[PDB]
């Protein structure tokens, strides 16, 4: 029970997802995160198999942990007064997409590849667990510098995955497709693939497409970068505005552009100079 299992360090960062900090497993000196949720700012709630109220964002993490090192492990969890904890596994050293690519800019398409293709297969398995994230972005992806692994994070957003239509959405405006800036209705795998459209243009470019719905609405999107041109056709097909145009993922996976993928380890050689 309780903390002085674990051993608080640096706060990484906060936010409408609450507040995760740097720690260590004490028994075993683990690298972990702790993410602190405030009861009051849970929106979402599920339940458990075994039958208790929790946070969605708990129900989700369960429902993908497993080996695959694509998505973030959930080590543990705890209940309190007002908030939940949530113990994460951290990768060391470790740096988020979004800051990787302020520090070095667009990103070479070797890398992007690799990258890309590391997020697909992670979402990929969101989708086999049931669970959709709702907001794919650079920020939450984590770059594990070692061994050149992608793992994806915050599920605070996400919900049970279904064939139905959705209503709801609190994940991150400017990645958010057409049709919910329009009709406020979209469905899963047609809205994923469109965020992963924004994500791919943000690596190629060193930025995202769209700062305003206007924009977004209108979908026509514009390179401010040397980038391929099959590159800008997977981009633009994943941007298509009539959702059902979108490819699936093995479409996207089946791309010209995505073929020869450099593996993790040697992506880590070749570009995070390790
Ligand atoms: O849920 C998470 N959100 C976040 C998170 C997501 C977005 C942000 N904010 C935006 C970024 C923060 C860093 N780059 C510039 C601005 C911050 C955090 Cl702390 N991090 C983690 C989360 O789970 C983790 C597990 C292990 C590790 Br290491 C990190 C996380």
């Amino acid at each position: 029970p309780l903390e002085s299992q674990y051993q608080v360090g640096p706060l990484l960062g906060s936010g409408g997802f609450g507040s995760v900090y740097s720690g260590i497993r004490v028994s075993d000196n683990l690298p972990v995160a702790i993410k602190h949720v405030e009861k009051d700012r849970i929106s979402d709630w599920g339940e458990l198999p075994n039958g208790t109220r929790v946070p969605m964002e708990v129900v989700l993490l369960k429902k993908v942990s497993s080996g695959f090192s694509g998505v973030i492990r959930l080590l543990d969890w705890f209940e309190r007064p007002d908030s939940f904890v949530l113990i994460l596994e951290r990768p060391e050293p470790v740096q988020d997409l979004f800051d990787f690519i302020t520090e070095r800019g667009a990103l070479q398409e070797e890398l992007a590849r690799s990258f890309f293709w590391q997020v697909l297969e992670a979402v990929r398995h969101c989708h086999n667990c049931g669970v959709l994230h709702r907001d794919i972005k650079d920020e939450n992806i984590l770059i594990d510098l070692n061994r050149g692994e992608l793992k994806l994070i915050d599920f605070g957003s996400g919900a049970l995955l279904k064939d139905t239509v959705y209503t709801d959405f609190d994940g991150t405006r400017v990645y958010s497709p057409p049709e919910w800036i329009r009709y406020h209705r979209y469905h899963g795998r047609s809205a994923a693939v469109w965020s992963l459209g924004i994500l791919l243009y943000d690596m190629v470019c060193g930025d995202i497409p769209f700062e305003h719905d206007e924009e977004i609405i209108r979908g026509q999107v514009f390179f401010r970068q040397r980038v391929s041109s099959e590159c800008q056709h997977l981009i633009r097909w994943c941007l298509a505005l009539r959702p059902s145009d979108r490819p699936t993922f093995e479409e996207i996976q089946n791309h010209p552009w995505m073929q020869d993928v450099l593996l993790p380890q040697e992506t880590a050689e070749i570009h995070l100079h390790s």
